[PDB]
């Protein structure tokens, strides 16, 4: 099943992706390894900004060429060089914050058959869970979750099951748009428009204690933090038709803080 090779060849011909030589180039540790190798202490905002910029550029490229990745997660984003400079206050900070997007094994073309369920759970969007169909906006959702993870050090949706996941989504982002609820065949999750959920269950207890409205995860109050969260909340729009595109995301005030080298 090296129809992966095919995608890689189609991609090369059109580029912050890890692509083929014939296997490919070796790079540094991935952005999750680095997180774990640093106690899950977040990346500082400037790193998060440069990484976000690169991600949006990388996938805007796929997205404008009839491709969705479907499996973006911190494990598939690679530092070109993960050499770091430890500093006491001990936290680690990577030297060169350039990244590459990897693993096009799941990348799907517009015209290809779309499997119902795609993405790794924590990075999977509501349209997929509710089986409303999916395309490029899938990746944008994943990118929102990933940026949050870079900025706080922990997963946005640390979940194991659909119902819980949906409850976490409402907890953090507000209620699911009613039209999406009317449209899904997955009605077993709902009653009179409301997610069926026992708050006294162990998971229900986890969510009450640990999931809160998105803005409340802001570490600092500076403009740059406010903008990152404005951009994240647009990437984590429930409705894929209304969710921001990566072309649009790059025209966001958040990226004003980039160096011109960056």
């Amino acid at each position: 099943a090296r129809l992966e090779i095919n995608v890689l060849k189609k991609i090369k011909e059109k580029f912050l992706c890890v692509l083929m030589s014939d296997a490919f180039e070796l790079l540094g540790k991935n952005t999750f390894e680095f997180l774990k190798e640093n106690n899950f202490q977040p990346y500082p905002l400037p790193h998060v900004r440069h990484m976000a910029y690169q991600l949006c550029h990388a996938l805007r490229f796929l997205h404008e060429n009839q491709l969705t990745h479907t499996d973006l997660k911190p494990e598939n984003i690679l530092f070109v060089n993960s050499e770091f400079e430890t500093l006491y206050n001990e936290e680690k900070s990577v030297k060169n914050t350039s990244i590459r997007v990897a693993d096009f094994g799941s990348a799907t073309f517009d015209h290809e058959h779309h499997t119902t369920i795609v993405a790794t759970r924590h990075y999977r969007p509501p349209e997929v869970i509710l089986e409303l169909g999916w395309a490029q906006p899938c990746d944008v959702w994943s990118i929102g979750c990933i940026l949050f993870e870079y900025y706080r050090g922990f997963t946005l949706f640390q979940t194991h099951e659909n119902r819980e996941h949906l409850v976490m989504m409402e907890k953090i982002l507000g209620p699911i748009p009613s039209h999406m609820i009317h449209r899904t065949r997955k009605q077993k999750y709902f009653y009179k428009g409301g997610l069926v959920w026992d708050e006294n269950s162990s998971d229900g207890r986890y969510v009450k204690e640990n999931c809160k409205p998105l803005k409340s995860y802001m570490l600092q109050d500076s403009l740059e933090h406010v903008q990152l969260f404005d951009l994240m909340r647009r990437m984590l729009e429930f409705d894929p038709a209304q969710r921001i595109t990566l072309a649009e995301a790059l025209l966001h005030p958040f990226f004003a803080g980039l160096t011109p080298e960056e």
